[PDB]
């Protein structure tokens, strides 16, 4: 009955998350910013009934944990479910932990205390998270006390995973072995988290692979080891916590609670011996984070461009159907009219909520453009892609860490394997942009070899 834009308006986006994007979102009658994610019935399936989504929703609203996300409302209607909250601000955890210049035990232990304190309450609560990784690990505001929150507890219980790789990035690591042979408990939580100090502490994670498949291989098979030189620099009781959120029988592995009474993360997060700074383990992350986020800008790139093409082409025909005499120009409620649409046949955008905002887009087009309308749809499309363009650049600069400008074969593969593009199939689109090439590309090369990945 209540409808969500009657009483939010959409400010700006601030991501793609788990089912769907996230709008930074206002109250229009207190002012009370929130986070929303707007998660499309077209693109994402349900694994439960109506009334059973309801129920852990209203459960959900009224649980509160300083290291779990809080969640205000909840919406509904016939092509969406509208999911607010509470906005975090100091973005995630691992691109905090690049950012300074030490990172020992202590600073580890304070973070697993907070996500274990996190995940213990949830239990209590029978909820699991099941997908926990990094990435749902958000700081709560950008001063260096914030606090961790937990995003999107509860959520896969209710909605299926997608299949699409770039929506996959990342999660075959922190995956437990059950999950994928469809009898799990909440203790799958305990060996994600397992996963997630055994990065903080080395920065590699514990079954690694050359794609998707060969990392599921690894945690499948359930076999792992501390033969690395940056875990000689290590406590034993860090390394036995670890053995113990690893155990692969869920049975014997520990449980959330006893993982905080454990002699590791009571010694280094009390205020009273010698914690050098995990040096390796720094640059590690960095260089692992690094590949992650170039890997997920290169799919999300092609996809925007994949989706401005059959954007384009649909915005086009309904203009020229529109057009009355076939001067080629319209009116800007014809203008409107049309670009409305479009999102009625493609689905309504994440950033346009309602009519008001669709109009507003369309007045942003009409200020750089009786007006062509070939004009219009060059800018309406290119303002769609831009984010993704940009994002693609900045993640290629920021994993060029050496400002070479140019990135290596070996760095290709790793790229394209955390990416799952075939190998054959790329080496072959590199041949096509540069015949003479010397086992490593530049921006161009590399954005062109792309483009040639999703059919350009
Ligand atoms: C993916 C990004 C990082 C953009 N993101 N995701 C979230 C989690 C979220 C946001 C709204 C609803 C749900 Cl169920 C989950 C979120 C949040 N709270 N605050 C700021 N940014 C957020
Ligand atoms: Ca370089």
């Amino acid at each position: 009955t209540a409808i969500f834009s009657d009483r939010y308006k959409g400010q700006r986006v601030l991501g793609k998350g788990s089912f769907g994007e996230v709008i930074l979102c206002k109250d229009k009658i207190t002012g009370q910013e929130c986070a929303v994610k707007v998660i499309s019935k077209r693109q994402v399936k349900q694994k439960t009934d109506k009334e059973s989504l309801l129920r852990e929703v209203q459960l959900l609203k009224q649980l509160d944990h300083p290291n779990i996300m809080k969640l205000y409302e909840f919406f509904e209607d016939k092509g969406y479910f509208y999911l607010v909250g509470e906005v975090y601000t100091g973005g995630e955890l691992f691109d905090e932990i690049i950012s300074r210049k030490r990172f020992s035990e202590v600073d580890a232990a304070r973070i697993i205390r907070q996500v274990l304190s996190g995940i213990t309450y949830m239990h209590k609560n029978k909820i699991v998270h099941r997908d926990l990784k990094p990435e749902n690990l958000l700081l709560e505001s950008k001063s260096k006390d914030a606090n961790i929150r937990i995003i999107d507890f509860g959520l896969s219980t209710h909605f299926e995973a997608s299949k699409k790789m770039k929506d996959k990035i990342g999660t075959a690591y922190y995956i437990a072995p059950e999950v994928l042979h469809g009898t799990y408990d909440e203790k799958c939580d305990v060996w994600s988290t397992g996963v997630i100090l055994y990065i903080l502490l080395s920065g590699c994670p514990p079954f690694n692979g050359a794609n998707e498949y060969d990392i599921l291989k690894k945690v499948e098979k359930g076999k792992y080891t501390f033969e690395l030189p940056q875990w000689k620099k290590v406590s034993e009781s860090a390394k036995d916590l670890i053995r113990k959120m690893l155990t692969y029988v869920p049975s014997m592995r520990i449980s959330a609670r006893d993982a905080l009474d454990h002699e590791w993360i009571q010694t280094y997060t009390k205020e009273q011996v010698d914690v050098p700074s995990l040096d390796n383990a720094i640059l590690n992350i960095r260089q692992f984070q690094g590949t992650q986020k170039l890997a997920q800008a290169a799919l999300l790139y092609m996809g925007s461009k994949l989706t401005s093409q059959d954007e384009t082409k649909e915005l086009t025909a309904i203009f020229h159907k529109m057009d009355k005499n076939g001067d080629g120009q319209l009116d800007r409620a014809e203008l409107i009219e049309g670009y409305k649409e479009l999102m009625r046949m493609k689905g309504q955008d994440a950033s346009m909520l309602d009519a008001s905002a669709v109009e507003h887009e369309v007045d942003q087009v009409l200020d750089a453009v009786y007006i062509e309308y070939s004009e219009f749809v060059t800018v309406a499309m290119d303002r769609k892609t831009l984010l993704s363009r940009e994002r693609l650049e900045r993640a290629f600069r920021m994993f060029d860490s050496d400002n070479s400008g140019k990135i290596s074969s070996t760095e290709l593969a790793t790229i394209f394997g955390v990416s799952d593009v075939d190998s054959e199939t790329w080496k072959s689109v590199l041949s096509e942009v540069d015949k003479n090439n010397d086992g490593e590309v530049d921006f161009d090369e590399f954005q062109q070899m792309l483009l040639k990945l999703c059919g350009n």
